[PDB]
């Protein structure tokens, strides 16, 4: 049960300072899909360095298990997003364990070096225990850290063993980073990292491969809900520009957002980061 990493990561956070409820809890809590046979489960809160701590959790009558966990720095703290994303049926696991980086670390070294230079070790540890998963949506990677774990694997006791320890200790080395973490004090960088943000929640709303399921679950219209005002919170608020002005290339003929999730397609059969954390692909 992914409740059990919810819960030791609200236990976790508690240590480094103090979790305050979010008002989003008043409007997303439970959620039953439109047949009643599965729930979904939704926890939101926040602290003094984090815009926003969410979980989704689904728990179906039929294998299926879904957690989406992801915590969101404020603007005034240029921390990486965490990112926990399992899709889980009876045989099957889909999982991107990640801290997203806020900046760019394909081009640029500053903001690659400031957090996760000490990490490399822990993305060894673990790129060895879960296997690179093949490959994925090319424009996936512009958001991806060098410690990414991409994988998938067949459900066992030891693998989902495994999993469960990546995912605390990847939370605790991101909440170290949150220690470290001093607020900006420059106004023009606050709003670079504002952008930064409504780009990466742009994108995710938009693209996010669990959509479909969400659709399936509780029906377009209050997925579309869940999606832009509870897991990526912050498209409405924090920025005016939309998909197509970030991501040109996905207008279609008509002016619309192009279905493919992909305009480039997929690629990356292998990880294209070697034991250092230097992109090779
Ligand atoms: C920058 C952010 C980021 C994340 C976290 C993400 C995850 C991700 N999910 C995938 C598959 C998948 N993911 C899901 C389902 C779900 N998956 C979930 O994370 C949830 C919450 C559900 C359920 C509601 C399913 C069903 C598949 C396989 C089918 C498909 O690929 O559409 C894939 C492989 C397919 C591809 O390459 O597009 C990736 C990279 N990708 C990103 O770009
Ligand atoms: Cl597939
Ligand atoms: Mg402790
Ligand atoms: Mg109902």
């Amino acid at each position: 049960s992914y409740k059990k990493l919810i819960h030791f990561a609200l236990e976790e956070t508690n240590t480094h300072t103090l979790l305050s409820p979010s008002p989003l809890q008043e409007k997303y809590s439970s959620l039953l899909s439109m047949d009643d046979k599965t729930e979904l489960q939704m926890l939101s809160f926040e602290a003094h360095k984090i815009r926003l701590l969410r979980s989704l959790c689904i728990e179906g009558s039929d294998g299926m298990q879904v957690l989406d966990f992801a915590a969101f720095p404020k603007p005034e703290f240029d921390l990486p997003i965490f990112c926990a994303n399992f899709f889980t049926t009876a045989k099957m696991n889909i999982i991107v364990l990640d801290l997203n980086p806020l900046h760019d670390i394909m081009d640029q070294e500053d903001y690659k070096e400031k957090y996760y230079k000490d990490l490399i070790t822990l993305g060894l540890k673990y790129s060895k225990l879960l296997p690179w998963g093949g490959k994925l949506t090319s424009e996936s990677l512009r958001f991806f850290s060098p410690i990414v774990i991409w994988t998938r694997f067949s459900s066992s006791p030891h693998n989902h063993s495994v999993l469960f320890s990546a995912f605390k200790d990847y939370y605790q080395a991101w909440l170290g980073l949150m220690d470290r973490s001093e607020g900006e004090t420059d106004a023009s960088q606050i709003a670079c990292n504002c952008e930064a943000q409504h780009r990466y929640l742009t994108w995710r709303s938009e693209k996010d491969p669990g959509h479909g399921v969400l659709k399936r679950l509780i029906g377009e219209d209050l997925a579309k809900d869940v999606i832009t005002k509870f897991l990526f919170n912050g498209v409405n608020e924090l920025g005016n520009k939309t998909f197509l002005d970030y991501f040109p290339e996905y207008r279609c003929e008509d002016g619309k957002v192009n279905e493919k999730r992909s305009m480039i397609g997929k690629s990356f059969e292998n990880r294209p980061w070697n034991a250092r954390g230097e992109f090779i692909g």
